[PDB]
């Protein structure tokens, strides 16, 4: 121990101070993901898919993920439309059996992981939990949006520990850091905020090896109640609901690097709902 | 609706504003909890038994829970020592119909509950999750720390539903702000963020009928290694571990009178840690 | 510095761990204020007021602070319905050299100082800022929400630590953590952010011989538009303003021994307000 | 306003929702600045050099401001190497007219200004507050680190609302957020916290014409003794302190079209300092 600093918070990480890594000088290509591989969890829905194509779009290798809406024609997109490598992988992340399965798949077809996306979630929709007489509905909530997160993380941790690089990112949800109004929805509230502090803890003990990040969206645009949404339009600052488009700025900078001092970090993209 | 400001937090506040309540003019009788039924998950350990005991000196009736240390002496030792009713119950809180069953029985041990505080819980002992090649531990903490608390507000929400009037605290931890460092305890730190949200969640769903706050004690002297211990004094801004008797303060706040306008709050008391 | 363990966050408290201080084993006995010295700036105002005769209510002598209301009647009615010393002084808190003259009186008149209370503030009240085409008003927040209470901080801490203890309580807002609307207030926003913060520095700074804590209160009731406060009660978990009565329990917790290991920590009395 | 959603922020939204951006399909796309104009206070120092460089290699002309390091061969170093127009400009940033006066003359100049990065700021060096005995240097560092921030941003905003666009960046630091240690430092902490909170109290007062958003970098190599710097690295998970070319990333995706749904949010950019 005598004749190096350790660190306080993971000794790990060697005698410190760590090198910094090289980047180039040209603002612009710190975003590129050329030669690295990109998986994406939830990538049939709105949200992964505008993600996957960003990252085609940047240069990366694209891993699709689906449960119940086959996305072989997406993950064919991007090959037909990037010449990047691409393929579709079907799984229910809330099976840990299943997560490691198709991890490792994915490894071997692609050869390894850079930057991966734990973004599959679902919501809830029961209204007041007070009049949900049993659990069934708090623990699917639970299962894939906490749970399965960390099924994600813990198993393709081990790849970027192996090969001493990797970015995770974890979209969370404004709904980890604000309760939703009017309707409420503490279950997933809960389970978002232990997202946002899961990639904080992570990002503490990765660090020798990867960064952790999460975004944070607010409500983005997608046959629900008029009068709902008319509420967040004026609870929102800047007036209206978000597009996925506007989510994919924030996951290429986490994910590329553009972000090489960015760990533990929740971006907000929520239109300025978390300031009222 | 016409003629009638509704609510866009929960419309079950009825025509707005809700009344005030009616106050003592003095700031002490504030703090008592004389003729109120209190019930305290995890009182067979060192901050349950400290609130326990806390509660039945400013007057209350105090429920007491355990699991593996069967706690009536302490039962016993509160009716002796204040003239309080008391009565100890056995309860593995991570088995929702348990729970249920205990909660139900003091409701009619001792009438009705307006104080619950829910308290039990275990940490994270197995350092990196990295090297965890299973999830047991994960789901041990997620069951108990997480899903328990839940099981246990679920339940006693629906009495202060009935009887309109309650206050549940939730034991969280500094833990649910920060990331403890040198032992790296990710499940713990997402269980108890997931904690602290689910108060604020809670919080806003109870409005009409309860307030729901959350105390995130910090390293509170309740058997480890010397090195470790001596770098959280250095990472502390008061330079020590806390005392169990230097938490009772802000559970007998939060429990009572004195608090009638805070709802969904998080209280610290962790000799600074979340500061630097 | 061999064979002493030093802190990283201010050496000046010397070998580690401190010293944990002598409690009562009464809850009740925690909150009480016999024997200690309080100064109150504001104390003419509606909070002010209430916490000045909270403190004298638990034991406390009082100093009084007023601006441009005298409040002897104040200090007398204290003195003659609660049998404490009680004084009030005229000060304009955005002079720092009134502000040092004030507090040294104090201490002359009574001895020492024990509990003071940072709560004079005024609020801006122009709308949007764009449109305010001089900087009187912003310097003016600035010079007595921020300015004035770091001089009142800066010369009550020097007898806090003469003494070897103190507890400063600083008024924040709600405003400090989040944005009012629809009342645009960016200078009171700021200022009361940057109180919040300086809380939390002052009392690493100060931890060898002081606490330091804040309240955020939310909207308390004391001849404003009143459809603007229906959007007030709309976004309030709790569906209506406070009472400043409803805050007194919390200025108490964090003036008495009640919360020993409370410091840094910001105490949110406002209806759930921050929630949503 | 019979038939019209106004907000709850801010009715000079107009009827809600507000129309969505147009926006490139291609990701990489939405980076560019090519037809903007950028003002960045501070450019003669590290991290607003390293902005500003990062911003004309982006395609925007770049306005850079000096005090006491003319920065004129700046300048000249981007309008020659990448083509775009650029100037320096020597102003007091905590002299409020001045500031009016340098950024009617860049509108003057450049036509108008796009985007503006509210960048210059002096440290607080003089250890713990309690012994300084004056407040020039509270004031010192209020003057320039916070009001004059505040009158940067005024004046920009009114070109902002003149011409419907634009976007503020401000630089507060994770002094903002946490408390610096050892070197202690309650002045600077308190101007950044007000600094990061004005982001979010603006972003609402200017949303229907412009963003407003905040990077908080951490220890950036920018001279300081060398066992204070190895406590610095104990306490950030990544190890080391950071390049101001880590920054650029988070300035150019606030900065450009990547980002139109962000407004009010903290980009914290800290080797993950404030997780710990
Ligand atoms: N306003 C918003 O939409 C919003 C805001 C904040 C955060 N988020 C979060 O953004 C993420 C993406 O959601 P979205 O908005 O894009 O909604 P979405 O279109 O419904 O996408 C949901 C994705 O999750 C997958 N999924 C659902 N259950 C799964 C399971 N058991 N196992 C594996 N994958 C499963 C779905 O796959 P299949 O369709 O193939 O079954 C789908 O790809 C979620 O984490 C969401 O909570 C959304
Ligand atoms: N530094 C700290 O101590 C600290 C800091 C922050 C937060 N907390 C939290 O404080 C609470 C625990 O208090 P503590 O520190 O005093 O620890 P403790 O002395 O070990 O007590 C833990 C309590 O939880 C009960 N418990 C454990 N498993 C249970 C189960 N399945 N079902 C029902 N009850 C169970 C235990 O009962 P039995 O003993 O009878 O089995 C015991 O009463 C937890 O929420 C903890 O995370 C502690
Ligand atoms: N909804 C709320 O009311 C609310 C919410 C959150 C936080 N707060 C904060 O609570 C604190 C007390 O405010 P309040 O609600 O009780 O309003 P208030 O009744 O108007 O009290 C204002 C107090 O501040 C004093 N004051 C004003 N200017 C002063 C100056 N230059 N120098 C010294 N003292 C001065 C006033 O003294 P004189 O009257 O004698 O001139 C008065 O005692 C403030 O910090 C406020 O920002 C209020
Ligand atoms: N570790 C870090 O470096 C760190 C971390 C977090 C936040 N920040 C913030 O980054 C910003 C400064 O960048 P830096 O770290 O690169 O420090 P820096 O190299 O010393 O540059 C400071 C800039 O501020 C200018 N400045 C100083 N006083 C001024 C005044 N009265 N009026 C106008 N401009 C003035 C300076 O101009 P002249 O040199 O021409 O006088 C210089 O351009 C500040 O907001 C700082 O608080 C820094």
């Amino acid at each position: 121990s005598m004749g190096e600093i350790e660190s306080y918070c993971n000794k790990e990480l060697g005698p410190l101070p760590t090198k910094a890594p090289t980047l180039s000088k040209n603002v612009l290509d710190l975003f590129s993901l050329k030669g690295k591989v990109a998986s994406v969890t939830g990538s049939s829905g709105g949200i992964g898919w505008a993600v996957a194509e960003a990252y085609a779009q940047a240069g990366a290798d694209v891993a699709i993920w689906y449960n119940s809406h086959p996305a072989d024609e997406k993950a064919e997109h991007l090959q037909k439309t990037y010449g990047v490598r691409s393929k579709a992988y079907k799984c229910n992340i809330s099976d840990p059996k299943s997560v490691e399965e198709t991890i490792s798949q994915q490894e071997k077809d692609f050869g390894t992981i850079d930057v991966f996306v734990a973004n599959a979630g679902v919501p809830w929709t029961e209204g007041p939990e007070i009049n949900v007489d049993n659990y069934d509905s708090w623990n699917k909530i639970i299962n894939l949006d906490l749970n399965g997160v960390y099924y994600c993380a813990h198993t393709v941790g081990k790849i970027f520990k192996k090969n001493g690089k990797g970015s995770l990112v974890i979209t969370s949800s404004m709904s980890g850091t604000i309760v939703n109004v009017p309707q409420l929805q503490a279950a997933y509230n809960a389970a978002k905020a232990a997202c946002t502090h899961l990639t904080k803890s992570l990002a503490v003990e990765w660090a020798p090896f990867a960064r952790v990040n999460c975004v944070s969206p607010g409500y983005i645009a997608t046959f629900v109640e008029k009068d709902m949404k008319a509420k967040w339009w004026q609870l929102t600052p800047l007036g209206r609901e978000g597009l996925a488009q506007e989510l994919v700025g924030a996951y290429l900078y986490l994910a590329s690097n553009a972000s090489t001092y960015t760990t533990g970090a929740n971006l907000a993209v929520d239109g300025g709902y978390t300031c009222p």
